[PDB]
């Protein structure tokens, strides 16, 4: 069945949608109708699959006839099967088929969310692979078309060291999830059993494999005792001066907590990163009342990876914004734009406690407080007489990128509660964006505005009239229009966190994604894009 040119056309408008917009029923019937002419048409398939009432058999048997006839469709739009939208095992089946296609490095910036997809897999099936329960008992407990999605995870896992840390720390954090222990009991086992597959996998495996598990034990193990030590430390009376004198001395005893001298085990925050141990000499405990630590692991080079070790806190949120940040670096990069972001990393080994990469930097504020003035800190370390306003090119330049880059990112993910505190800059020139709180267009504030620009930032460029300024406008806009062509990316990212238990999505989790969408003004062309954020741009300085 051909359709006239008029329909073509109105076929394609439909097939142009964003995957967040609802295809009326008319435009559905529509879409069914030619739906064989459409087959042509990688990209029409999940509007397609958006056509069918999967309550109704006969219509999902039809469906799936054609999915397996269709141009295969993309890795991105594969995401968007392994919603919730999706519980056709055979329909979620086709979407793993598709992912297999990917590289494990493009698995890893998606892995976060394919952990949640787990949600809307089939229970029976998870635990059927098998051959109250602590969580993290399960890896220290050794016993002496065709894939769904856990068996196709923990597959790729156990050929990727890397892959199988985050898989392991993701699924610890799900099974560690109280919330969903409470309010979804059987998805609490689906991921004990999730666990306890991996954990049945590696043991099946060769001589490198095991070791896997070994190595992933170590690693929770240590973990575990430096939550431990953590409660000991955050218990401790009197000043923080004291509570450090605490902190230092349990890392310090080995007998006691191990922490200090370990067998060289993964990071689980970069597990390509191997460490020996803790320092315990250089160990602290910033402000905060939570008392995070500062902590410097001895890595196998003899260098140093600071970390902050947090306990009693949450890190999902933190973590889900930086692992977009990542993706976002990655894509920009990939269309040759390096904008000088501070992807930092953040893993949560639990609901309760994680870990973040502790980047050598200043907060403004403190710039502020010491040398009255970003370019005036940037004369203080990176001089040059050649250079604009007495600073070294390569700093302003990588100023500049990083300004504009987070200036762009922050607005498109609505990124509140900004401050000179959270607000982070490197005297390589590295200006980056902390503490993730609020998201979304959340503030403490009301009134937030959309664009997070301030009198320092600009200053620090040399005002408004110079060529810093001009440069800046323009990786603006740039940044912007390459963010756009990954807006189906990054929205079916986002579409999978619904149910992830993140606050500022948890509030509205039906309306989150669109907030995201929205500010990439997908309405604009690339031309119109550029005047609006020209646009947003103006407003703010102005105020
Ligand atoms: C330096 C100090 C003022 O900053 C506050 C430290 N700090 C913090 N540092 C982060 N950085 C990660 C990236 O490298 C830099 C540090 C990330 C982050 O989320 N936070 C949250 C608030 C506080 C703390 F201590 F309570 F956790």
């Amino acid at each position: 069945l051909k359709p006239n040119a008029a329909t073509r056309d109105q076929l394609n408008i439909i097939v142009s949608y964003p995957p967040t917009k609802q295809l009326t029923y008319e435009e559905q019937d529509l879409v069914w109708k030619f739906r064989y002419y459409l087959t042509n048409q990688e990209k029409a398939l999940t509007k397609f699959l958006k056509c069918v009432n999967w309550d109704l058999p006969q219509e999902a048997k039809q469906a799936l006839e054609l999915l397996g006839k269709w141009k295969p469709m993309d890795v991105e739009d594969s995401l968007e099967l392994l919603s919730s939208h999706y519980t056709n095992p055979t329909v979620r089946r086709y979407a793993v088929a598709r992912l297999r296609q990917a590289d494990d490095e493009d698995l890893l910036m998606y892995l976060l969310q394919l952990v949640q997809a787990l949600k809307y897999e089939n229970f029976d099936d998870i635990k059927n692979g098998l051959e109250e329960i602590d969580s993290s008992q399960i890896i220290t407990s050794p016993l002496p078309l065709e894939q769904d999605l856990c068996t196709f995870l923990i597959s790729r896992a156990c050929k990727n060291s890397t892959l199988a840390n985050y898989l392991y720390w993701y699924v610890i954090v799900e099974c560690e999830d109280q919330d969903t222990q409470q309010r979804d009991p059987k998805t609490h086992e689906m991921y004990l059993n999730v666990m306890r597959r991996f954990s049945q996998a590696l043991l099946k495996g060769d001589k490198s494999v095991r070791v896997m598990r070994s190595l992933l034990a170590a690693q929770q193990t240590f973990v575990d005792r430096l939550v431990h030590l953590m409660k000991a430390v955050q218990r401790e009376s009197g000043n923080r001066k004291k509570k450090n004198e605490r902190l230092q001395a349990l890392l310090g005893d080995n007998e006691k907590m191990n922490l200090s001298d370990v067998e060289l085990i993964p990071l689980p925050l970069e597990p390509q990163v191997k460490i020996r141990g803790i320092i315990p000499e250089t160990a602290t405990l910033f402000k905060s009342a939570l008392m995070p630590a500062q902590l410097f692991f001895k890595t196998e080079d003899g260098g140093k990876y600071p970390v902050i070790f947090k306990h009693g806190d949450d890190l999902r949120q933190d973590q889900l914004i930086l692992q977009i940040i990542s993706l976002m670096d990655k894509l920009l990069r990939k269309e040759n734009l390096d904008l000088k972001l501070t992807p930092y990393k953040v893993l949560a080994t639990s609901t309760k406690h994680g870990f973040m990469q502790f980047i050598q930097s200043v907060p403004v504020a403190e710039v502020l407080d010491t040398e009255g003035s970003i370019q005036n800190f940037f004369r203080k370390y990176a001089p040059s007489e050649n250079g604009p306003n007495g600073i070294s090119a390569e700093v302003m330049d990588t100023y500049v990128k990083s300004c504009a880059g987070y200036c762009v990112i922050t607005y498109i993910l609505g990124v509140g509660d900004r401050h000179l505190d959270n607000l982070l800059l490197t005297k390589t020139g590295k200006l980056f964006h902390i503490d993730f709180g609020y998201i979304l267009g959340r503030d403490p504030k009301p009134l937030p505005p959309p664009m997070k620009l301030n009198k320092e930032m600009v200053e620090g460029m040399g005002g408004t009239q110079s060529e810093q300024y001009q440069e800046f406008r323009k990786q603006c806009y740039t940044a912007f229009l390459h963010l756009r062509r990954y807006s189906n990316l990054i929205l079916n990212l986002f579409s999978l966190m619904v149910d992830a238990n993140i606050p500022d999505i948890a509030l509205e989790p039906d309306k989150t994604v669109k907030k995201v969408q929205d500010k990439f003004r997908l309405d604009l062309s690339d031309e119109e894009a550029v005047h609006y954020m020209q646009s947003l741009i103006d407003e703010s300085v102005h105020a």
